[PDB]
């Protein structure tokens, strides 16, 4: 695919049905799925597949019931380990519109408690599981079972109100989800959901809570360096 939002294929990427995987680290994968969105063409959208020991843990769904199948279809092949949990960073298409292939295959899900509370509304079946955070932002940790290198950390309301990043202990990634766009983004897309007057802080707290994050994956670009992380609160910045 030759999305218009999103990266473009390079060498490396490996092709899965419709599905794209890049190998991140040892044990650290993007996976990439498109929609077809009428007259503004493919939308990429990134998630994480992590390997810890004899399990797999998911970051996002892909857009779709049948692509996030392929997703567990391609851990099948190339990883070939059980997948323990899933977690969703927001209550859009992108990122739980698969809800239902974790689900079918009994696989544990976890999202923001709000992000599952506004999944009715959103279209979106809700993950099984709620997350809930501390006030500087650090989920707590009972409502994190066994994540092992996952840690999550609510930023504070930017792209939506729920959303939530994640970082991979013993990595080099952080992932902001859709909260963070690349260094090359002219804008933060529609905003329609978005927080205008908290985005800022909340891209800026994004990058403090996982400060040593050299490798910052998001949903809609191609992952970058810290300075994505300051492109967008600074982008952020103007909305205020
Ligand atoms: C089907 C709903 O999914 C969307 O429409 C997203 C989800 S984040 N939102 C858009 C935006 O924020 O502009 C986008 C093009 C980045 S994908
Ligand atoms: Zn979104
Ligand atoms: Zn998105």
């Amino acid at each position: 695919i030759r999305p218009t939002i999103g990266q473009q294929m390079e060498t490396g990427d490996q092709r899965f049905g419709d599905l794209v995987f890049r190998q991140l680290a040892p044990n650290v994968w993007q996976h990439t799925s498109y929609l077809d969105m009428p007259g503004f063409g493919a939308v990429a959208s990134n998630g994480l597949i992590v390997r810890d020991g004899g399990r797999v843990l998911v970051v996002d769904t892909a857009w779709t019931d049948d692509q996030t199948a392929q997703i567990l279809n391609w851990i099948k092949q190339e990883i070939n380990l059980p997948v323990a949990l899933a977690v969703v960073t927001h209550a859009h298409q992108d990122k739980m519109g698969g809800m239902d292939a974790l689900h079918a295959a009994g696989i544990a899900t976890y999202a923001n408690a709000l992000s599952n509370q506004l999944a009715p509304q959103e279209g979106m079946v809700a993950a099984q599981h709620s997350l809930t955070f501390a006030a500087n932002g650090w989920v707590e940790p009972a409502t994190a079972p066994n994540f092992g290198p996952l840690k999550v950390f609510y930023p504070g309301p930017g792209h939506t109100s729920d959303n939530i990043t994640v970082g991979i202990d013993g990595t080099d990634i952080a992932f902001g989800g859709c909260l963070i766009k690349d260094s090359k983004a002219k804008s933060l897309g529609n905003l329609g959901d978005a927080d205008t007057e908290h985005y800022a802080a909340s891209a800026r707290a994004f990058g403090a809570a996982f400060p040593k994050a050299s490798m910052i994956v998001m949903s809609h670009s191609a992952p970058d360096s810290r300075a994505a992380i300051t492109h967008t609160a600074r982008m952020a910045d103007k909305l205020r």
